[PDB]
């Protein structure tokens, strides 16, 4: 492989416990020449970007389409792996080594990524017309595990819908875009499950986001089929990455009382303790920044963590109610990664100002350390994924983050893949 | 099951003798621009600059290169040289598009400048100038640079072979050898590409001067435009580099010098080999005083001749704000963005990427023997084209109406940023009129 630096998770317990410096100066934005050009001049669209880093190795994915952003049937699914290496300035930057594409049909939607020991893993939903229509049509999709490596291998294992192990019955299982982890021959990632409602568990509803939310509206926001009384559940997928014969693939269903709405998300594993942190992406009615800890006890709980009170904005044209089940949607752009084993500190890519310019937000226990735009003007952020890491040994003042985004660079075009890296302040105040 | 070496579309050169001989249709409708998701993102938001883009295609395999810098476009010392290889495969719509398989980077120091590319089978080749501060300062400092041959393949490892300046075999005497960006070809055991050599002036040969580009050109001004060192009486000559790509033991690297009466100024360029006949076509890039689209044929006789071919009378524009003379020595420069590829074994037909309008927007021009078949913008607005490279091919068997072209460019996408790598493909009209 290309000479690469050792890296370690920025949410390690060795992270700062102190109250952090509010970094006033401009950030040092360094290159991240990864991915590919995505037709900035010829109306090509990119969706579902995910970036993951493990010990100086990264894996990247996105979904490319022609002429619009809703063409799963004619989409191309991109996978990429590379290493983080010291650039001419002595700065660790990622560079690609291998790239693969999957040409639909079939399409691959909601791919989750993880990297472990120079190996890359991708879990995708095999589809033709996408998850929204798949649920309404009551399909039972195949799920495909991709195994990638720096020497150019891409192996696939089909997971039939009936093969999943679970303690209860469910209609169907879907993958969702985001970050996962590979631990103990298992690939853990967020998932979505269509399942009939049970009396004991109702929709999470009233809270600081919408104190007067109505329970019937909350249940409707989660419902899939009114006649079948099925609801879209958040889940954790535990996929076998060592066995190809009689593989043990498990789905852990989280009851719908643990989340306002099922969504895409990221899972983080604290290396020393094994605690699982999560970042539940938006796209529903809740405009809160949803992070927390996964606590498996008598059942799987999502213990919410208060990271920031800043709300996720609505699209430009929406003038309806904000942050309540019957109004505007909260955009899907925000993605926050933990800089602390208990998510006391987080760094995220966030939309800023009316054009939703891409920006970086540093928050510690509801204190905003900084909120800085990457660019101004009319550049609009659509989706983002962020991977922050530390060197071995850590820099006493900085961690490094890699941000990948989809952006509307020019009017009349479609969202474009862009990437960048930066030194993330970790100095105490 | 993914795009790979064995699962790729077969292609053939668009300058094959099997190309159309007829008078071509002037294509009025808009072109069908199809994806070319190659290269990488190049920091469109963080002021990163990309230079010297080159694309080459051979039988469904491509190789790409460019030079990346941080914070400015004049930082060889802190630059990164990118290499990439991939295949041309049928996209979901049934359209052949390029997709990357391998990517390599070379971290300065040392930097690698003026890389020329060639592809044969599944192997890729790059010939670069080992430098620290770039060719202009290297010539002024009278350095003798190393030249490095890079060997890449889709399933193999990137190897390098250093060519010392004293190791070159040649029939001529010269001071130093430089590579230049552009396309070359790999045939049999040789990698042929354009080069530049610093050499003392010869009594018999003066600078090419008066012509359709500058009817009133002055011979003294033309000779000055080619001169390197007046004290040493050295001039920058165009050359052809023949580099051994099969032998690791006793490699034979040869320099063929072209006398300075065959070209207005030495420059970067592209070489094309007609597969059936073996004739060599060339595209001499701009960046000097000549604002003509410089194409022609390389004829080795008693000496190496560059037989000019008149492809189009449209002139290459000058940079914004220049009020000196156009297309004549000692005045405004002609921008280096244009790149023209042959669609005909004798360059009767050409397709090029060209700057159009005041912002120098990227555009595609189709010309046949000085007749403009079309001149269409890719985009308008304030997007500015800086450099470009184009590779057009055929599907085997050829589509009766269309060839396929891949265009790679460096563009100023947003004000306050630096030139960005962008790529696109399109169906190139080849139908008769």
């Amino acid at each position: 492989a290309l000479y690469k630096i050792r890296t370690q998770d920025s949410w390690s317990v060795t992270a700062k416990e102190c109250p952090l410096q509010a970094f006033q100066p401009n950030l040092n934005l360094i290159p991240a020449m990864i991915g590919t050009a995505t037709g900035a001049l010829i109306r090509n669209c990119v969706r579902q970007p995910v970036i993951v880093v493990d010990d100086g190795v990264y894996m990247l994915t996105y979904l490319a389409m022609r002429g619009s952003c809703q063409d799963h049937q004619k989409s191309v699914r991109h996978f990429e792996m590379g290493v983080i290496t010291s650039d001419p300035f002595g700065d660790p930057v990622p560079t690609p080594l291998r790239h693969w594409t999957k040409r639909a049909l079939p399409a691959y939607d909601g791919c989750a990524l993880a990297v472990k020991g120079h190996a890359g893993f991708a879990l995708c939903t095999e589809t033709s017309v996408g998850p929204l229509r798949d649920r309404t049509a009551k399909r039972k999709p195949n799920i495909v595990l991709f195994k990638a490596s720096l020497v150019g291998e891409l192996s696939e294992r089909v997971i039939p819908p009936q093969s999943w192990l679970s303690g209860f019955s469910f209609f169907s299982v879907y993958t969702v875009a985001g970050k996962g982890y590979a631990y103990h021959s298992k690939f853990h990632a967020f998932g979505n499950v269509v399942r009939v409602g049970q009396s004991e568990y109702q929709a999470k509803c009233r809270g600081t986001g919408c104190p007067t939310a109505n329970q019937d509206d909350c249940n409707t926001a989660q419902r899939v089929s009114q006649e079948d009384n099925t609801y879209l559940h958040q889940a954790i997928l535990s996929v076998d990455i060592d066995s190809v014969i009689d593989p043990e693939d498990v789905v852990y269903v989280i009851e719908r009382d643990q989340y306002y709405q099922a969504s895409a998300g990221d899972l983080y594993r604290v290396p020393e303790t094994g605690e699982i942190l999560y970042n539940l992406h938006n796209g529903g009615w809740s405009n809160e920044v949803q992070v927390g800890r996964i606590q498996p006890s008598d059942r799987f709980y999502m213990r919410e963590i208060q990271l920031t009170s800043t709300r996720v904005p609505a699209p430009n044209g929406c003038n309806r109610v904000k942050g309540c089940p019957g109004g505007c949607v909260a955009v899907i752009s925000p993605a926050f990664t933990p800089m602390h084993p208990e998510f006391n500190v987080g760094v995220g890519i966030f939309p800023m100002n009316q054009p939703h310019n891409p920006s970086i937000m540093h928050v510690q226990q509801q204190t905003e350390l900084f909120w800085k735009p990457i660019v101004g003007g009319n550049i609009t952020l659509h989706e983002s994924s962020i991977a922050c890491y530390s060197t071995v040994p850590p820099n006493p003042s900085y961690d490094l983050c890699i941000g990948v985004m989809t952006l509307l660079l020019h009017q009349g075009q479609l969202p474009q893949f862009q990437a960048l890296s930066w030194y993330q302040p970790t100095m105490c105040n």
